[PDB]
Parts: structure tokens; sequence; C-alpha cells
């Protein structure tokens, strides 16, 4: 079996976070239908510095050089960020504006948000879902969007969100041809 190298983009401007959270729950239950896998972070809340001295990818901070690489040989990714003006932030944004925009195509990748409000769930739809798109990835179609009430400070405690979680599992598993069975 050939390991899964999996990449979490963290969107959040600040540490600790509730988007944070939502990764980890997921994040957690992923070695339970993936037989083989690396895991790896990038979060937004600490690269801010490598972030602004990164204007274009062949031009990009040594620093930020190895979360691109990361990002762009991952076999799947899973990104979170939290609601700002309606979308994702602008830094998780900047971020992929560096990313190739030949390397996602066809990659599966989970979505996922947290907002103030209930308000803002299209945005899984017609902000992320479109970024990814642009990249043809191969977005899975349960997005994760749990508003602020699903947390104990930040930590995911609602066992609904935990549920959804079960089955965007279930479509990783089946993407990548795991023999249905946990
Ligand atoms: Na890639």
């Amino acid at each position: 079996a050939r390991v899964i190298r999996v990449v979490v983009v963290s969107g959040s401007l600040r540490a600790p976070s509730r988007t944070h959270g939502l990764l980890q729950a997921l994040v957690e239950r992923l070695p339970a239908v993936l037989p083989k896998l690396e895991v790896h972070w990038v979060r937004i809340a600490e690269l801010s510095a490598s972030l602004a001295g990164s204007l274009e990818r062949d031009s990009a901070s040594a620093d930020l050089q190895p979360h691109l690489q990361a990002i762009e040989q991952a076999d799947l990714l899973l990104v979170g960020s939290p609601v700002y003006r309606a979308s994702y932030t602008g830094l998780f944004k900047h971020l992929f504006d560096l990313v190739d925009h030949q390397s996602l195509k066809g990659v599966p990748v989970v979505l996922a948000a947290t907002g103030g409000s209930e308000r803002h769930a299209l945005m899984i739809d017609h902000q992320l879902r479109p970024l990814f798109a642009f990249f043809q990835a191969h977005t899975l179609p349960y997005g994760l969007y749990a508003s602020v009430e699903s947390f104990d400070d930040q930590r995911l405690a609602d066992p609904a969100q935990f549920e959804r979680i079960e089955r965007v599992l279930d479509t990783v598993g089946a993407f990548f041809h795991i023999p249905v069975a946990r």
C-alpha cells in the first residue's frame, strides 16, 4: 500500500480557532479509513510573515516553499477557513494565489468552514467550492459548515458535526477505493 499524503490547510488568522478544532476532529478520524497516511498541516495563523514576502510562486520566500510544495504534492487536501465577509479569509486566498494552478487537478478536496452564523452556510458552495473548481480539483460532495454553537471554545462538541465527518470519511475511503469496511 501507498502512503497517502494528506495536507490540511487551516485558514484562521489567529490561534487557537474553531476552524482548527473542526479540522482536528476530521483529521483524528482519518486513520479509520486510510490504512497508510502521512498528515501535514499548513496553518495561516503562523505564516503571515512568509505570506507578505511572497507575491509570486517562483519568488516565494524560502520558508513558505515547504507549504506550497506540500499542497502541490498532496494526495488529499482538507481545507478549512472561518467565514470572513461571507467568504474564506483573504490570507487563505493569498496562499492559493501562489499554489501552482496545474497541481490540484483531480485531487480530492474536503471543504470546511466555521462561521458566527448559519446565514453564511452557502459560502461552502458559492465561495470555497468554486475556488477549488478553478483548480479543477475533485471537491468531495459533503462540505462541513459549523457555526459557533457547535463548539465548546475551540473544540468541536456537536454530535451532528461528528456524524457528518463520518459521511465525509466514507467519501474519502471510496475515492481511494479502500475496501469499504469500518
Ligand atoms: Na498535486
